């Protein structure tokens, strides 16, 4: 419905202008850990996902477009699961890490992060990924999804045992834990200072991007364990949950500086 309908044009508009941002992050997050800032790698992380799931869109946003629920009988939903978990609990996760780095620069004394170079922070780069990638699936029986206008993720088995009591565990655990972090440094960040507006931009898109999705996944959860019109709304949430990465590069590169760096580097 026209609730499916507007994803696929705010899709044919985030590839094409999304691209470029992601790829200047990148330019100016190496050349701060070439001057040695700690903090570079983390945005040098965070586009590499985004830079890798832009060109993931004419698979989704195809079938998403192609009015393709199933239109490969195994391979199409498996593969489209994959992508979407792994992009959004990725982007989560290098939000909340910049904003506990940024809180220990601004506001947490030398003890911390004196002994926090980039060295730390390349080991923790490697763990994320690590635990992102390796303790994902364990956690869904090995048969994750199956049967299924419905978009990529999207199914239609009654929950059981391997999808609802673990959609509230993954609901509970990749946005309330990250969420309540970002909240906790930017009160803590406050509380210091009182790159303060810049520092509460991050927990504010993560929610508008990331949170619709959650509570409506909670209540499709708990509505069963304790659907007719109620669905053209999960289209726009997975829409938020991708646009999100069009909306991180433009509040990390506000301050002005970096906007004359890349473009003398372009142009």
């Amino acid at each position: 419905g026209l609730d499916s309908v507007l994803p696929p044009s705010l899709y044919a508009l985030v590839f094409t202008l999304g691209l470029p941002a992601n790829l200047l992050a990148l330019w100016a997050a190496w050349l701060q850990v070439r001057k040695g800032r700690e903090l570079g790698v983390y945005l040098l992380n965070l586009s590499l996902s985004d830079l890798l799931l832009i060109c993931a869109l004419p698979p989704w946003t195809d079938y998403y477009l192609r009015r393709d629920v199933w239109g490969y009988g195994p391979g199409a939903c498996r593969l489209f699961g994959f992508v979407f978990y792994t992009n959004l609990y990725v982007g989560a996760a290098f939000l909340s890490c910049v904003s506990a780095d940024r809180y220990l620069a601004v506001a947490h004394p030398l003890r911390f992060p004196g002994a926090r170079p980039i060295r730390s922070a390349a080991a923790v780069s490697a763990l994320i990924w690590m635990l992102e990638l390796a303790a994902n699936a364990p956690p869904l029986l090995g048969e994750a999804i199956h049967r299924d206008h419905t978009f990529c993720y999207e199914s239609y088995p009654l929950s059981g045992r391997g999808a609802a009591l673990a959609n509230v565990g993954r609901v509970l655990a990749g946005f309330l834990l990250p969420w309540g972090v970002m909240m906790l440094c930017y009160a803590g960040l406050l509380r210091a200072l009182r790159v303060r507006r810049l520092a509460l931009g991050l927990p504010c898109v993560a929610l508008l991007c990331y949170g619709p999705y959650h509570a409506l996944l909670l209540l499709r959860s708990l509505v069963f364990l304790v659907e007719e019109r109620l669905f053209p709304a999960y289209h726009a949430s997975l829409a938020l949950a991708t646009l999100n990465c069009l909306a991180d590069p433009a509040l990390y590169c506000l301050a002005c500086p970096g906007a004359r760096g890349e473009v003398a580097k372009v142009v």
